[PDB]
């Protein structure tokens, strides 16, 4: 239960120490257990729904690219590349709190499962308009639809004014974040990384029109009220039932 | 959002100094998101709690108050008034204990207070169920305590000073947590604001008979008042989801 909320906790202790997590980082991860609480650690209807759509999304893309950043890196390392090869999207390393060595760290990670494996970010020439905020030109700049998980909302905000269409993976439904992405998937990215990737194989011999269905279906501002609701409905079923020396909820 | 940045740094200095653990990073920020979600303030619920708790410890033949790496950074001086007030001990009880952790955060405590006697420093007993240095506590202190306040604890070592007998105070703002839902007073504040509450309500108290003090305790009930936390939590996502910025 606590088991793996630990073992993450370490992970992200360890990227820091390794040079790839910023201090902010931990921080974030902390907030991000927060809201892990809300929602029981689980991937949620809305959750998967939203997967469902972001998944299509990027196979009907031209120029998909999933960005990573430090707490990515200490978490899914193997799962951000599994992610980009079965969407068939560019991996570019994107920190807000960017230096050399901290790209240099998380790109020799990444080496680590993958040696081949491309990364774009190690040197981004173009700048997003919105010192920091440069982008690869030939990753993120360049892309339709991009992945850019556990993102600092103005950042996020800044990719749409962009005209880029925005996929994020945020357990805080009311960040700044998840109310500008496109598509918001409220889950832990260690649990939606891998149910993606399996979405994507499933999804893999689906036509063009069955993945537009999905698409066309799907509404951002309705899932992250499900998302609320279902947080407002558990809260209120555990208040009626009492949680006061529950073992387990 | 001032206050938010600069308890944030006294954290971040704290982890540094080799006074915080790292972990304590990690749960500084699960505190932000939780003290957001019920308003960056007292709530009714919480004072209910630390009457209680002030109460109790005023009731207490051996009250003790524990504390970590946390506290040490966000309220060294608060915690020793506390203690004071309270007429309790003081002991460093740390869940990621090593020497070098506990002399740097006596060093703190003792910038406030150069005499303040501080337990914790060479625990020999053992919390049952708790293994290696986690679980081991001041013979003077926690051991023979009747009541203690174990603010920001991990969930199994505040359940188990409970299986030991012992009647657990802790300030949590995570109501869901299992240290929250395993103390017998649950106080959902941030620590920076509930401890100098209690040693204002201490001083209120501090002429109370046991029959008063027994009433409060009497007419509190943990429970309701987890469950109260959760429905303001709920209530306040609701409206939050007005105020600000949308889409
Ligand atoms: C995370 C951080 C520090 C990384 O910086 P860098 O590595 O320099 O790019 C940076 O992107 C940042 O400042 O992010 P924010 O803290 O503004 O927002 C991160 C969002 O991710 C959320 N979150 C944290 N951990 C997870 C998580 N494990 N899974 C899903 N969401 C998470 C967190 O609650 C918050 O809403
Ligand atoms: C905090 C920590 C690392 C200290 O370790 P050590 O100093 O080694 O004893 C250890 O006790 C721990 O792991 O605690 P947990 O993370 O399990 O639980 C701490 C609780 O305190 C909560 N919290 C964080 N900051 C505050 C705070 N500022 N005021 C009230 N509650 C807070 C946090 O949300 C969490 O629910």
């Amino acid at each position: 239960p606590r088991y793996w909320s630990l073992y993450y906790r370490e992970k992200i202790i360890e990227g820091m120490e390794k040079g790839m997590t910023a201090k902010a980082g931990l921080i974030a991860h902390g907030r991000g257990e927060a809201f892990d609480y809300l929602i029981g650690e689980r991937t949620i209807e809305p959750a998967e729904r939203a997967m469902r759509a972001a998944v299509a999304k990027f196979l009907l893309a031209e120029h998909p690219v999933i960005s990573v950043n430090g707490n990515v890196a200490a978490l899914v390392p193997k799962e951000t590349i599994e992610l980009a090869k079965a969407l068939n999207a560019k991996l570019e390393i994107n920190l807000f709190y960017r230096t050399e060595e901290r790209v240099r760290t998380i790109a020799e990670e990444l080496r680590k499962y993958d040696p081949e494996i491309e990364i774009l970010g190690i040197n981004p020439t173009k700048r997003i308009p919105g010192e920091r905020g440069k982008v690869d030109e030939n990753g993120i700049w360049k892309a339709d639809v991009v992945l850019v998980p556990l993102e600092d909302g103005d950042r996020t905000e800044a990719l749409v004014r962009m005209g880029k269409f925005v996929v994020t993976v945020d357990l805080n439904p009311l960040s700044r974040s998840a109310r500008m992405a496109d598509i918001t998937i409220v889950d832990n990215i260690v649990r939606a990384y891998p149910r993606m990737v399996e979405l994507a194989r499933e999804m893999k011999d689906y036509s063009r029109e069955e993945l537009l269905k999905i698409v066309g279906e799907y509404d951002n501002g309705k899932t992250l009220s499900d998302v609320l609701l279902h947080i407002r409905d558990r809260l209120t079923r555990l208040a009626e039932e009492g949680i006061w020396r529950r073992k387990e909820l």
